[PDB]
């Protein structure tokens, strides 16, 4: 048995991304097509956070921000993310710890390469 | 000896009608650190309305935050007995991915919620 399993191998690499300038109604479109709770937020590459379907309840609705407003005023990190050479064991416990599902996966460069998700586990 | 429902539920209930705001229903989430909430016409339980529910079937809609919940809420919803034996309801939750169960007597009137 040669090695503990990285997140490389457990990962999605078929990302579905949002930017921070489309809106909090797109973000819920897509939640509801994927059937996730949690989206990278990103230009490109570029990983600004995540944001979930409860961050969209006590952050935006809960303060009379409406659907047609930009994602990017209620992204709040830092994001939890993690190398795709991790050991996926440590990067479990560290998504048990913040209680998150999902956690973006970057490169050494911190570019954007997959997503982990405990389903993934 | 068998632990019932009504020995781990809370019976401090908040719950929210169907002519109040998504607003109101976010910001109730928020303040009680919950993800769901009873749904209730009187003493008429109607569903739970869950963060997510808010999201997929609102937001995603372009619902505006004031307008009222009605028909958010889709169910049946999970609902206990207060004298149902906790292990077996937690078991439910835990296959259903539910964190929260309303609780009745038995005439159906909300009595508590069930949380874990
Ligand atoms: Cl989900
Ligand atoms: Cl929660």
């Amino acid at each position: 048995h040669h090695h503990m399993t990285t997140v490389a191998e457990v990962m999605t690499r078929d990302l579905a991304t949002i930017g921070p300038s489309q809106s909090l109604r797109e973000a819920a479109k897509m939640m509801d097509d994927l059937n996730v709770g949690s989206l990278p937020v990103c230009d490109g590459v570029n990983l600004i956070g995540m944001l979930t379907d409860r961050d969209i309840v006590v952050r935006a609705v809960s303060a009379g921000v409406a659907p047609n407003e930009r994602i990017e005023g209620v992204v709040s990190g830092p994001p939890d993310w993690c190398y795709e050479d991790d050991d996926v064991d440590t990067v479990r416990k560290k998504m048990e710890e913040a209680q998150i599902r999902r956690v973006p996966v970057v490169d050494r460069e911190k570019r954007l390469v997959g997503i982990l998700s405990l389903g993934d586990l």
